[PDB]
């Protein structure tokens, strides 16, 4: 398959390299040092898996159309990335988002009906240019976006697979977009703003009694869009936390390295679409404040 | 006035140093460290204003019944200190509270019908055995608890206006209570989460914001069960962080010490109130849930 990968940083390099090994016809699109890594030495896998690969790179999508484009930028890059690749989008081309966050498979149904939603529990980190640590290997999950199915996302589902990344298919992305959200609301917020490890909100009891309550609120917004849920959202929050016990959150990692986070596009989500049906998000609202004081806060 | 001040932390120091340089027989009643301190060196207070007065100070309470009796120990130690006080309560003995929270004037009452509510709008800290930081000048008001007017309360608040503690008279004392439990719990939860001085809070437009709205969760349980308000609790609010903004409030000062909060009776007891009615104070809950996770992360840790 020819499979561009918009965004090479952790997930995308991560993505992009195990597609490449198994033969697939792979350009990565990113930065130009990350570009120029590759180019240069090829990109390292190491962790969980170690090997070495060459895929195509660029700083700029090229106007030949891949069978998938995937959107691995951060989701306040989502627009302009966008903007800056749709010569790629051809008639058949389907675009797949394996980001965090809610909106970003809506960005892209702007270009092309063919779009597919997913969510990813593999762990990446782009610790040098070219070289990427498979931090933890976890299933993923893609669909139709926003339900139903289709033959080419079966397909994209094998060629995965073959991979070596585990995919499951789904014709209820949406939901699975949403709980993952809801997922990251509860830990990215709590545990950026208390400054713990995602452990520490399953140990206090208190935390893990308003991590309830987190969860539920936004659950509740979902169920007034008429979203339904293919996997319980507060299942899959504890069972996040019971296998990232010792982790700090990717949100409070980004705070601590002075990088934009992307709570506007999970909190920040969650509280502007209860509004438009005539709910709050209060919970969700206050962790979304605090945690962008706390940035400014940092920043200055 | 005989006055005895039950608790000699940064605003029982505050104002016993103040109601002592009026000229007025005032004891403070107190831990070890700080009385011993007083007893020795005076007290002094600094920033706001510069002075140094030698009111009595006693880990014991004298036998000898006061005009008044001022509650000013935080709220998780009110029982601890009624207890210590409780045979220098006279008949005729008024009891007033300036603590923070909800809850103390209803615990004196078990001991007395002679009761007061205040609030203070003060900012202090105590930086060293006996020497307190006046951070911001607020003002004050007291009132019979729960309503309603007493001859005393306003020989009391003649008293404080004297002794430069600006003191009105309230016969909605309850009312105002909730008023500054409201308004500590914006000051004290957000500014307790963030680790940042009181003005920060106005100074962000976002931080702004949500202030509002945590007020107004706090005002629609207060109109639930009945209280009414003199005050608009957003005016005091914002009063309240220009007049001690420099300060790091009370919360946060137990945080940096690894000391218990009292966030328990600030929201803790909005969100208690709150569930009785069968209203969720969310932005409460969470907030109390916060302060209190960091007090435990903290506890035992003077930072
Ligand atoms: S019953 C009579 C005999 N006394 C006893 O048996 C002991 C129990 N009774 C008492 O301690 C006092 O009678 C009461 C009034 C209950 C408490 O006295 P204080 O109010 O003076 O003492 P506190 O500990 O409650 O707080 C006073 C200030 O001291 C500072 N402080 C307390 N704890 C710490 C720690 N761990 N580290 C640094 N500083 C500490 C605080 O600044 C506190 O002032 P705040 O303004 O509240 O912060
Ligand atoms: N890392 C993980 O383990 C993981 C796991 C699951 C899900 N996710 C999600 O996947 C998404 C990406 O995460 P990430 O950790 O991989 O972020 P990342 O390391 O910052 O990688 C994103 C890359 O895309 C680059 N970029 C931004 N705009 C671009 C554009 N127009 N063209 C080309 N490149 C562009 C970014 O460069 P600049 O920074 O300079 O803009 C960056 O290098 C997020 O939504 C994340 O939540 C990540
Ligand atoms: C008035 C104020 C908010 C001063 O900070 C206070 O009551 C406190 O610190 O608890």
């Amino acid at each position: 398959m020819r499979i561009y990968v918009l965004g090479a940083g952790s997930i995308g390099s991560l993505f992009g390299a195990l597609l490449a090994r198994a033969g697939n016809d792979v350009t990565l699109i990113g930065r130009r040092e990350q570009v120029d890594a590759i180019n240069k030495n090829g990109l390292h896998v190491f962790g969980a898996e170690e090997f070495t690969v060459k895929p195509k790179a660029t700083i700029y999508a090229p106007e030949e159309p891949p069978d998938l484009l995937i959107l691995a930028v951060k989701s306040y890059s989502t627009k302009t990335a966008l903007e800056c690749a749709r010569q790629c989008i051809g008639r058949n081309t389907w675009v797949l988002s394996i980001q965090n966050g809610l909106g970003n498979e809506e960005l892209a149904l702007k270009y092309t009906p063919n779009v597919m939603g997913g969510v990813t529990t593999n762990g990446a980190m782009l610790v040098e240019w070219g070289k990427v640590l498979w931090a933890g290997k976890g299933i993923t999950v893609i669909g139709r976006y926003p339900t139903g199915r289709d033959d080419f996302v079966d397909e994209v589902a094998s060629v995965f697979n073959e991979a070596g990344i585990d995919t499951s298919v789904t014709e209820n992305a949406i939901g699975w977009k949403w709980a993952k959200a809801i997922v990251n609301s509860v830990i990215n917020g709590l545990g950026t703003v208390l400054e713990v490890k995602n452990g520490h909100l399953k140990d206090d009891p208190h935390l893990e009694g308003i991590s309830v309550d987190i969860a539920r609120e936004g659950c509740m917004v979902a169920q007034q869009l008429g979203i339904e849920f293919e996997i319980h959202p507060l299942e899959l929050l504890w069972d996040t936390i019971e296998r990232t016990r010792e982790n700090y959150n990717s949100t409070l990692q980004d705070i601590w390295r002075g990088r934009e986070t992307e709570v506007d596009y999970i909190h920040g989500k969650i509280v502007e679409y209860a509004r438009s049906v005539g709910m709050e998000a209060p919970r969700n609202e206050l962790l979304w404040v605090l945690v962008k004081a706390k940035e400014r806060i940092n920043r200055g």
